[PDB]
């Protein structure tokens, strides 16, 4: 009655599996990592992330809201460290008072974990998906210790993430048209412990960020007042500059140090385990990958990561991964068969992930530069204005994306319009006091319409 089989018991398998098996489905999970909620003596190594309104909403629609929170590390806003000046704290948003959330990612599986098995899915770990006869509708599965399982499904969601073994698999029964457009950029996690930040006065209750042009590190905060810190830096050196920083050229730990206390003087005394996390954590990789569809008629299905992997420069793919989620129970809930609304779900949701692959390029260059030109700075000068005068109508794309629920494709677009509005207002003026205001008000009521 209603079968589905998903695989990836992650951020979105696990939230369309609550949505689900409420809702009667018959839900098996598959998982390829162990349970994490079998207590161990590990302690997790916490990658931790920015839960925005859109995550926490959709959690909210799950019923899981209030335990996620509960785990989670308000931030204000954002410090900015950059020399020359003391912390510079930039309250998020208008009132000074919307927050965004720093949440233990293995806390908020666990969570989620529970309330999938509490609606009734049945989850099985310690099992990856090698293959998928799409024929026959049969999956491979296996251990690297024990073995091999067959299994058929009728339906098949593929919530496996960036490296998706369901999104491989379905490339030869539908055209994906895939395009991978990678990033010169690879990532390291490290670690402040709470010692090390209670030391230096870290503000715990705050999202931090060491912008340094071409690189940056960003920091995140935990329950127990240690930091998840991460490094973005140029796996290689490009052409132009054929010597400046890159992962390459950090061959240890010591190279690493060297780096730190020269590019992060300030932060390398916080980062005591620089040394080891730098040679035993992995260097990542990031990219953007989009596809034409996300689908192979009602037969299967992607989402979150699996059909969408963006680059973390505007921490929102758990978000919107979890929106992904309560969109396809959505559908599924209402189509007259799985392929239509496979389609719909796609029909909607590719606009979407879209327009939110392309903010989190953008937004990069924002976080790291701090190097500005001063029409840049009269820009971001001017929106401010405008978004005080017409609060309704000029809203920052950054607050649109991370502060409400219009849809990201939206949010982009009304970024674009703002953007336009601003360059042509702020083009050949040195400063605010030749722009008139009012003219450039004029034309924000003009060109936006309220929500
Ligand atoms: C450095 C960094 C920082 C980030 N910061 C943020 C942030 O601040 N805010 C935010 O919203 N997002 C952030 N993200 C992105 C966020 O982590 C993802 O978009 C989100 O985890 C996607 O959720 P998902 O369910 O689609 O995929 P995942 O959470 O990656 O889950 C897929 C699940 O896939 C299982 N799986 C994989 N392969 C198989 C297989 N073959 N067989 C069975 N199971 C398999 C995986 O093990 C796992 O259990 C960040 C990402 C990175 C890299
Ligand atoms: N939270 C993050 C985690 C990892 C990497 C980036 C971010 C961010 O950039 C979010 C922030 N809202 C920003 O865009 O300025």
């Amino acid at each position: 009655a209603r079968q589905v089989t998903i695989i990836g018991a992650g951020l979105a398998g696990t939230l369309v599996a609550r949505l689900l098996a409420r809702n009667g489905w018959q839900v098996n999970l598959f998982e390829r990592r162990p349970d994490p909620r079998i207590e161990t003596g590990a302690r997790g190594r916490s990658i931790n992330l920015a839960l925005a309104e859109r995550g926490a909403h959709a959690l909210r629609l799950a019923g899981l809201e209030r335990e996620v929170l509960a785990e989670a590390v308000m931030m204000r806003g954002r410090m900015v460290h950059v020399p020359g000046t003391p912390p510079n704290l930039q309250p998020y948003g208008r009132d000074d008072s919307e927050v965004i959330w720093s949440i233990n990612r293995d806390r908020l599986n666990r969570i989620l974990l529970d309330g999938a098995e509490a609606a009734g899915a049945s989850i099985h770990f310690n099992l990856g998906l090698d293959s998928v006869d799409f024929a026959r509708q049969r999956l491979t599965l296996s251990n690297v210790s024990g073995e091999r399982l067959e299994k058929r499904f009728h339906l098949l969601i593929g919530a496996d993430g960036c490296n998706s073994a369901v999104r491989q698999a379905m490339a030869s029964v539908v055209d994906l048209g895939e395009h991978l457009e990678t990033q010169p950029h690879g990532y390291k996690e490290l670690q402040i412990t709470p010692e090390a930040s209670a030391q230096f006065n870290l503000e715990p209750n705050a999202l931090h960020i060491w912008p340094h042009g071409d690189y940056m590190c960003i920091a995140l905060p935990n329950l127990d007042r240690s930091f998840t810190v991460t490094l973005f830096l140029h796996h290689q050196s490009p052409a132009a500059q054929p010597a400046s920083p890159c992962f390459a050229q950090l061959v240890d730990g010591h190279a690493a140090r060297r780096f730190f206390q020269r590019q992060f003087p300030d932060l390398s005394p916080m980062l005591d385990s620089l040394e080891q996390d730098f040679e035993h954590h992995p260097t990542g990789k990031l990219a953007t990958l989009r596809l034409t569809t996300w689908h192979v008629g009602g037969q299967a299905v992607l989402l979150g990561d699996a059909a969408h992997p963006m680059v973390p420069f505007h921490g929102q793919g758990m978000n919107c991964a979890l929106e992904d989620a309560v969109a396809l129970a959505e559908h599924l809930q209402s189509a007259a068969d799985n392929a239509s609304a496979l389609a719909a779900f796609t029909a909607q949701r590719q606009p979407d992930a879209l327009a939110i692959q392309a903010m989190a390029l953008e937004n990069y260059v924002e976080m790291s530069s701090k190097v500005a030109s001063p029409t840049y700075l009269l820009e971001r000068e001017l929106g401010q204005i405008m978004a005080q005068r017409q609060p309704t109508r000029f809203i920052p794309r950054y607050s649109m994306v991370t502060f409400s629920r219009l849809p990201y494709a939206q949010a982009m677009a009304r970024g674009q319009i703002q953007e336009q509005l601003l360059k042509f207002a702020v083009a050949n003026h040195s400063d605010l006091t030749s722009i008139n205001l009012d003219a450039v008000e004029h034309e924000v009521t003009r060109c936006l319409p309220p929500l």
